[PDB]
């Protein structure tokens, strides 16, 4: 790997940090520090993430191993794409494809449910992102949610933030097996476990509200996880039979019983939302603009 250019969209230059402006930062990054920046020969924008030389050692491991995954991850159009990086005596910077914000925080502005349309297209790109780390680079992300699922002005939706990928997340989203792990641990017994966190973030989506009420602290969620039934979708909101089966095999509890990421692609629900149009692009201006 290399840390001189800039290869977009076939293109590659071969310039420095300073050939951009940067018009402020993109919220408080969980991952390293994220700016919005311009180029100075053109104008054109992308996201730019920071790590500092004397950075927290912990943030850093972080921002180097989500970086190690989206650098192998080119061919693959549902992750957020690197465009290249800078070294400097005291800083590594990130050039990431700009997106327009995560899931996460369009629930908020939403102020309501997401429509059912748009979590379709969403599903059929988190899980084929999923599965393509795990077939090409046995990599899990062991951290979905829908702050991690960004979407952009043209309708994109691609997952980020392996930070902690591998060869513990956000507990709310945590998978039973992952809560409490079987009695021999085999090495893969992870590797379904990213299904059920994307399951209760298309509950959390299309109902507006998380599944799981009430909890004051983290552990009193895990609990409910593995007391509480399954959270699956309500019936009362217009929901399709093929939306509902979905969120309900993802949300098997049993881990031996959660089919592969094999026949979750066979699933109709994701058949549908393959050759189905959908304006993701025109939606998204919309709840911005509002
Ligand atoms: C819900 C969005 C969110 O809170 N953040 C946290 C701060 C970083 C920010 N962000 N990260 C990346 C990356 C990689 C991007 C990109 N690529 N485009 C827009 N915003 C991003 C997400």
């Amino acid at each position: 790997k290399q840390t001189g250019y800039l290869t977009i969209g076939g293109q590659r230059y071969q310039a420095e940090i300073n050939d951009l402006e940067n018009l402020g930062e993109m919220g408080s990054g969980t991952c390293g520090q994220v700016w919005k920046m311009r180029f100075r020969k053109t104008g054109h924008v992308i996201a730019v993430k920071q790590m500092r030389r004397s950075g927290n050692k912990e943030e850093n491991k972080r921002i180097l191993m989500d970086l190690d995954v989206v650098l192998k991850s080119h061919d693959c159009p549902y992750i957020v794409q690197c465009f290249g990086t800078f070294i400097t005596n005291t800083d590594v910077f990130i050039a990431m494809e700009l997106m327009g914000t995560c899931a996460e925080k369009l629930k908020k502005r939403m102020q309501g449910p997401i429509p059912e349309r748009i979590l379709g297209k969403m599903t059929v790109a988190i899980v084929k992102a999923l599965y393509y780390l795990k077939e090409k680079h046995g990599v899990i992300h062991r951290d979905v949610k829908p702050s991690n699922i960004l979407l952009d002005e043209r309708g994109q939706i691609k997952l980020c933030d392996f930070g902690i990928s591998g060869r513990a997340g956000c507990a709310a989203y945590m998978a039973p097996e992952r809560i409490d792990p079987p009695d021999p641990t085999k090495p893969d017994y992870d590797i379904r476990a990213d299904v059920w966190s994307l399951g209760i973030s298309l509950v959390e989506l299309a109902t507006g509200q998380f599944p799981y009420k009430n909890c004051k602290t983290d552990f009193e969620v895990l609990t409910k996880v593995l007391q509480e039934e399954p959270p699956l979708l309500p019936g009362h909101m217009g929901f399709s039979g093929d939306f509902q089966s979905f969120v309900k095999d993802c949300l098997t509890k049993d881990h031996r019983k959660r089919p592969k990421y094999n026949k979750l692609l066979e699933h109709s629900f994701i058949k549908r939302y393959e050759t189905l149009e959908v304006d993701v692009a025109s939606w998204f201006k919309d709840v911005m603009a509002k």
